[PDB]
């Protein structure tokens, strides 16, 4: 046919999409209510380790909100001001969740630093122990529910690992609470625990921001490489040297490509165009590929704007920057 | 030429860029010194209007740093993983500045609400008056030094000069009558609301640019009409035009041509018309035979005339289900 060959038609209200959104807000509601209970307990206990656990629960709630808004907004069609669509809402929500986690972790880190230096605080061991045990039981209940509700095919399995990690962190906080309750004169255990767990949370959120910032710079997607795309385009019969090969990603799974193709004077543009588009779709699954077909016009051999970028890496290409810094 | 007519290949380093480099360093150093003075004064006096002034200076310094890093990055060429270049550093720096402003002003609102509720804080009137007077004097000195980016700097300095006259008025009122201690939280509240109202439009523009949205200056209808005006075109579909920054615009579209039209002629005419009329920094358009099956095909139909709010209002049916 035409550029619609083997195209996946995206509907609005997919029943699988409805199931996903249903389980998503169920998990979100459970996380929010248990976060509320746990933060009330932490405010009662005047501690900060369970405050770090509540911050982690807040991060989980924010991530679920970001996923839910993205899921809803993906159903809406592309408009005259959002011609690509509302896909990048997922990336923006991920960045917002990371920023919120950074803010809360920084606030808690500053509070822990103040508590460590001033060392003027009292901790209610009776309340802290009860609320930490409640959190541990909550994580165990969530894990048991997820295992029982498993074998949505991959969502439950993906959530199970995170529940296990939260359970391990809850065991850490519970051990800190035991140490504080049995020996109240070790009251500095709570700031140390919250400091270490905030550092761990920042380390865990470090890699999920690199991908978001790489996407939000119109950068090449991690999965798809420039070299395979260029080789695939050049391997199409009748194709000479190409230029202006722009390919980027709207999200982790939505990849868009664009290129200029220079063909021989004896090659039919339609056939080579269709072959290149089909090859790109089959090999890489680009969700949108609008490539331009031109005659060779040998004058581009001397054109500086038609030269492909060098194989230098991002870290390497920025090492000549200090020349501008020095000046 | 072929497709790069009027290439405009900007040099990596230009003397104007070095001049902007020197100007930005001077401004950033002055603003950082003024930040140091303001924060020391506020910490000494245990006030909060000085903290709001320091927050605005933090926003200004963040804007300076973002603009300077963007200027540095614009020099660097396109990389095999950054094929579009480092252009969107402008947008990311603006977003970072706005986010930092929002976080700092949220902390300040929290502190102001706590101070208003507890109503127990001993603030030294003399020290806070001294730092407010120093801030006003420094802002007037910068205005006098300032006597393009120069006009924008002058109007921003005037705005901040009124911003600091607010602090000076609050300071003289609290110093003349120590009883009116509660004027500081009100001043901080009003000042922060003004800052939020000022910083909302830039956040909206940055979010529109990041979401691959159509740039405000360029309209979908003029581009569609221009692409349909060239002879030999009957179906423009999958038009995708977005913007890396406020000034960098990228466009991409199909062009369905009939069997009687030369693809290169219409391609060159459309590219020239787009570059001349809208100034697109990169236009990559695809030419195809009309293939009348496109008349009944589904996703090669133009999106309907509807605003972003209008289309989103049909969304609420999703949640109920
Ligand atoms: C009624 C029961 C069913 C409920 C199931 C619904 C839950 C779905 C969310 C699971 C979740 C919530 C955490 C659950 C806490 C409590 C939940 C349950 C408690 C209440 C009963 C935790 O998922 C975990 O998050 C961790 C954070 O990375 C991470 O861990 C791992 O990564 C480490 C490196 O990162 C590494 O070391 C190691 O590989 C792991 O450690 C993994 O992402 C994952 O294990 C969110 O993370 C998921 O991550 C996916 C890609 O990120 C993404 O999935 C999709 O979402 C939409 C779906 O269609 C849809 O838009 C998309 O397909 C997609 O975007 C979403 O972001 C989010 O869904
Ligand atoms: C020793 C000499 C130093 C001279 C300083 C030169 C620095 C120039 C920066 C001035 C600045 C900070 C101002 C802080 C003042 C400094 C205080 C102390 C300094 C004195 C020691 C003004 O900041 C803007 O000013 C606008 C006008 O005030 C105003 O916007 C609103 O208010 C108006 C009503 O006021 C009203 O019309 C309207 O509602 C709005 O318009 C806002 O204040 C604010 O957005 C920076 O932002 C400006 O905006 C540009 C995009 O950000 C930016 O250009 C960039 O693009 C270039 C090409 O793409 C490229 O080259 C670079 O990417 C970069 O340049 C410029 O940098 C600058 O033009
Ligand atoms: C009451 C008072 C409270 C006040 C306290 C509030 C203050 C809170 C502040 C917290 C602030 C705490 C911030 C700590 C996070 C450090 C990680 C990081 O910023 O890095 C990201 C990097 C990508 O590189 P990377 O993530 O490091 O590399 C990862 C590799 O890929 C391995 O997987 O992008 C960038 O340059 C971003 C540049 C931005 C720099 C600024
Ligand atoms: C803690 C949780 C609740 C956060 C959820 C994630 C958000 C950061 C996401 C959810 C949906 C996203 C929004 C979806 C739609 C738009 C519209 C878009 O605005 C326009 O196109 C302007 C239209 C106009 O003003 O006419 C700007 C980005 C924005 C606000 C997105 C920015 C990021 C948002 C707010
Ligand atoms: C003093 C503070 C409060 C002011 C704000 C700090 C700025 C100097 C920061 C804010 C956001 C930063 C930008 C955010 C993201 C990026 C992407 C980053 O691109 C990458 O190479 C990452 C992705 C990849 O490796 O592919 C380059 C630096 C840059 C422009 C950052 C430069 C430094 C900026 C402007
Ligand atoms: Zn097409
Ligand atoms: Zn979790
Ligand atoms: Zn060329
Ligand atoms: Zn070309
Ligand atoms: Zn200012
Ligand atoms: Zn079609």
């Amino acid at each position: 046919h035409h550029c619609h060959r083997d195209p996946l038609p995206p509907p609005g209200l997919t029943p699988e999409r409805l199931h996903a959104r249903r389980q998503l807000y169920a998990a979100c509601a459970v996380c929010f209510v248990f976060m509320a209970g746990e933060v009330v307990g932490g405010y009662l206990a005047h501690s900060l380790a369970i405050m770090t656990d509540a911050a982690h629960l807040l991060a989980d709630v924010g991530s679920m909100m970001g996923s839910l808004f993205s899921l809803w907004l993906s159903t809406r069609p592309a408009t005259r001001t959002m011609t690509f669509g509302w896909h990048r809402s997922e990336t923006l929500g991920a960045l917002a969740s990371v920023v919120s986690l950074w803010m809360v972790t920084g606030i808690l880190l500053y509070l822990a630093f103040v508590r460590l230096l001033h060392s003027d605080y009292h901790i209610e061991g009776g309340a802290m122990l009860l609320t930490a045990s409640i959190a541990v039981c909550a994580n165990l209940l969530m894990a048991f529910v997820l295992h029982q509700a498993g074998p949505g095919n991959t969502s439950v399995r993906a959530a199970f690992v995170h529940v296990l990690g939260d359970l391990l962190q809850s065991f850490g906080v519970l051990a800190a609470s035991i140490l504080i309750y049995f020996k109240p004169q070790y009251k500095a255990a709570d700031p140390i625990s919250t400091f270490l767990f905030s550092i761990c949370a920042l380390g865990s959120t470090a890699p999920t921001l690199r991908d978001v910032l790489r996407i939000l710079m119109e950068g090449t997607p991690r999965n798809v490489g420039f070299e395979p795309v260029r080789d695939t385009l050049l391997s199409v019969p009748g194709v000479r040297a190409t230029h202006e090969l722009h390919l980027w990603a709207l999200t982790l799974t939505y990849h868009v490509a664009s290129a200029h193709l220079a063909i021989d004077s004896t090659a039919d543009p339609e056939a080579v165009l269709a072959e290149a588009s089909s090859r790109l779709y089959s090999r890489f699954g680009f969700s949108s590929c609008t490539l331009q077909v031109e005659q060779y016009q040998p004058e581009m051999a001397q054109c500086l704007r038609c030269q492909e970028p060098p194989q230098a890496s991002d870290l390497e290409v920025l090492f000549q920057g200090p020349e501008f810094w020095s000046h």
